[PDB]
């Protein structure tokens, strides 16, 4: 295996939400074979972000997912050359985002070139008013669409006041190396959490646990 039990994570995200530009750095560690990662994120430009930090967090790597032997692990098989993903996030109030990550590996470190663009969030909505509390735990449905590994998530942000704000994800995943075999359909359970933050989320410690399974 190219991938060690303990790996480092380096990340830079650039993006723009509703016209607000930002650059955010990340440094972290994770356990690919346990499906666990954490990272410290720091907003470098555009802070204090005028929208809910939560919309960005799933853009901050399915190599950090515990795969059983009976499911093809496309992500671990993609290394050392790496892979890329592109994601559409569609929110119930018309907010729409497009995100990308190009993931490479240099030695013991995954590098992440992340881009995040959002638009059409209502000025009065929970994203632009910073009323989100967290993503709920989710299940991603992995399958092949038009010959491309695709993951769908139907999820929601919990808001203040016992309300949810629905979002549907579709992610396409592509290994750099020609010939990495597509997996059969399966599920990946996710739980992403902000473990700690400072006043305006200019510093955030983010955690994710993910486990692949067949629904049994």
């Amino acid at each position: 295996s190219a991938i060690k039990p303990d790996m480092k994570i380096k990340l830079r995200m650039e993006g723009n939400v509703n016209g607000h530009h930002f650059v955010i750095d990340g440094d972290g560690t994770g356990k690919p074979f346990e499906g666990k990662q954490s990272m410290d994120l720091e907003v470098k430009e555009g802070g204090p972000l005028p929208f809910a930090f939560d919309i960005l967090t799933t853009a901050f790597n399915r190599v950090f997912a515990k795969y059983p032997d009976n499911i093809q692990d496309y992500f671990k098989q993609s290394f050392p050359k790496g892979y890329s993903w592109e994601r559409s996030l569609t929110f119930e109030d018309g907010g729409i985002c497009n995100a990308r990550n190009d993931i490479t590996m240099e030695g013991d470190t995954f590098y992440n070139k992340v881009r995040f663009y959002g638009t059409n969030f209502p000025a009065n909505g929970p994203v632009m008013q910073k009323k989100t509390l967290k993503w709920e735990p989710s299940t991603e449905k992995m399958y092949v669409r038009d010959g491309v590994l695709t993951g769908d998530v139907e999820t929601a942000l919990l808001l203040e006041g016992n309300a949810h704000y629905r979002c549907d994800f579709r992610t396409t995943y592509k290994a750099k190396e020609k010939g990495v075999k597509l997996p059969g359909a399966h599920f990946v359970d996710h739980c992403i959490e902000i473990l700690s933050h400072d006043k305006d989320y200019n510093k955030v410690k983010l955690y994710e646990h993910a486990v692949a399974h067949s629904g049994l």
